[PDB]
């Protein structure tokens, strides 16, 4: 069925940031609860046709690790992307409440991210481009899915920050970046969720004991590309997880682990095995099910 | 009269970017054409009262060089700032069409900016914080006014980028910045409008002759704080304008010119004297009057 502006009805507001507003909506003719993302864009008719036509490939994006897509269209000054409503929200949202996402669970996250990235690369020849806790979605059925990946060249162009950056050193420095940049993003995301806060600058010997000031735009980006990469605090995380993130946060794109190598890493092998009630942990900490 | 959401009616859309949408609207009970800025904010009732109460000082901001303020209020997920409709739009908008704003005119711009900054500092003890071509507004009566200055501490907090930066070296580096940061912003704005493009990185010897690739976030900010400041191309601009911007773009906050010193600089003295049809030049280049 073809999606249309007058066929929708706002329920609530799921969040916003840097270009998009997403509402929990209801598709009147189908009865389906949906998440609708609106991106306000002052765009000429000809090249918003391109964006809509380019977003049609999302119909061919089927994977348990990728958010379902229903439709995309343009309506008076906004393009609409209609996707599956994830009732658990984003990992950045569950982190606020959790305070800290346990290593066991983060392993189930890593698996999903690595499988999601892999699907997009192998079957669609695209990198994600914006991997961060807010672009990773969860639900009550325990599914962990990626959204907001780069399907549309022209939409990337049309929008082209803040004070938190998950961009790789090579991407911050120039145009010489590619799929390996997503590994850094995942790597850094996993450290953040582990310790409970954005891991740059690293916490001091006192803050380390405490848990267990805001940085300026240049101070932050300078730290990323020049000062040694963030590490997982030792002792309280397994040597398996540590090696995983360390291999992820290698500054050099070519020295850095890839999806292939990460898929067969000790931590993932260990995480595939483990019997964990994700849905249980998720709903119990966010008060849902 | 007290401003209200149901009392307004959308005419057109004037623009958007990084938090705000501004519509040309009509205030039904007064008949006044207005510019209404909406800032979408997920904010607790208690601290959106603060923002609204803090924006009331804008009622006491009266100056020919500051955009008129009518009212501010909150309405279902957005705070509204209602200001004078400037029919000429922003300097960044007139630059697109002009291609280059003549030195003579930029002198009338400088005067307004320096008088606008001065008013805000002396009479209200506030710095602007976001001086750039888009925050400088013009109209058909030839008025040149500033908007989007920092009246509200809590609103600054609530919003706290892109790929063009007008932030001073000291502000990009830390919290050790103040009113002198606005001078850099003005300084850099004036170079941009003069030559026709954002002046970092500087144009090469070939591009200089031609007129008369996009930079990554770190490459750009690294250039600002480390590499020598931008200069006005010699020969085709007066020695008076050159010294003005040079004195504005001194990397050191304390070595940099202030509002006092700039007010009595040769270029402003010269610009105060000159008889220029701004309204004429403006309307003629943007097709209005
Ligand atoms: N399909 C969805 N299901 C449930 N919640 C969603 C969905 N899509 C987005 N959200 C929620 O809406 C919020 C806003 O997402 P949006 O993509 O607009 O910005 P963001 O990813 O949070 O941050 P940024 O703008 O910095 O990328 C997310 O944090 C998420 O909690
Ligand atoms: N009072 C006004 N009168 C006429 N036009 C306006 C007025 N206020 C804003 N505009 C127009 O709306 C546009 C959007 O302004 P807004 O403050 O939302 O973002 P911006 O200043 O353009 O860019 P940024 O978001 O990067 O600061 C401006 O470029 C300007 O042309
Ligand atoms: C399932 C699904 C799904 C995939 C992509 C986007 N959106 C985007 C975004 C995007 O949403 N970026 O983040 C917006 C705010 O940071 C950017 C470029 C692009 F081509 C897209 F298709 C989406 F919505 C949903
Ligand atoms: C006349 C007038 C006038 C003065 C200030 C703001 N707006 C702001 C902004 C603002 O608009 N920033 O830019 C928004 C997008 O970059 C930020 C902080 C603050 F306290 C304000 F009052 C405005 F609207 C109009
Ligand atoms: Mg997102
Ligand atoms: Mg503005």
């Amino acid at each position: 069925m073809e999606l249309k502006d007058d066929d929708f009805e706002k329920i609530s507001e799921l969040g916003a940031g840097n270009g998009g507003v997403v509402f929990k909506v209801s598709h009147k003719p189908s009865g389906l609860v949906m998440a609708r993302k609106l991106i306000h864009l002052e765009i000429k008719p000809a090249i918003r046709n391109q964006i809509i036509r380019e977003l049609q490939v999302l119909h061919e994006c089927n994977s348990p690790y990728i958010v379902g897509f229903y439709g995309a269209f343009y309506s008076d000054g906004e393009i609409s992307i209609c996707m599956e409503h994830m009732d658990g929200g984003s990992l950045d949202q569950v982190l606020k409440k959790a305070g800290r996402i346990p290593e066991q669970i983060l392993g189930k996250v890593s698996i999903a991210v690595i499988k999601g990235l892999t699907y997009l690369r192998e079957k669609h020849k695209i990198m994600h481009r914006d991997v961060k806790p807010s672009n990773i979605l969860v639900n009550s059925r325990g599914e962990i899915k990626l959204c907001d990946f780069g399907v549309s060249g022209q939409l990337i162009d049309s929008m082209a920050v803040g004070t938190r950056s998950y961009m790789s050193p090579e991407r911050l420095q120039g145009t010489h970046y590619s799929v390996q940049s997503d590994i850094w993003s995942m790597g850094l995301s996993l450290v953040e969720m582990a310790v409970g806060r954005y891991p740059i600058p690293p916490p001091d010997a006192k803050e380390l004991e405490l848990m267990f000031p805001p940085m300026a735009i240049f101070e932050l980006l300078d730290y990323i590309v020049n000062e040694p990469p963030p590490k997982l605090p030792s002792g309280v995380f397994s040597l398996e997880f540590q090696d995983f993130v360390n291999k992820c946060l290698i500054k050099n794109p070519a020295e850095r682990a890839d999806l292939k190598q990460l898929m067969v890493h000790a931590f993932i092998k260990r995480s595939d095995a483990e019997e964990v009630d994700f849905a249980g942990w998720l709903c119990s900490t966010i008060g849902l099910n």
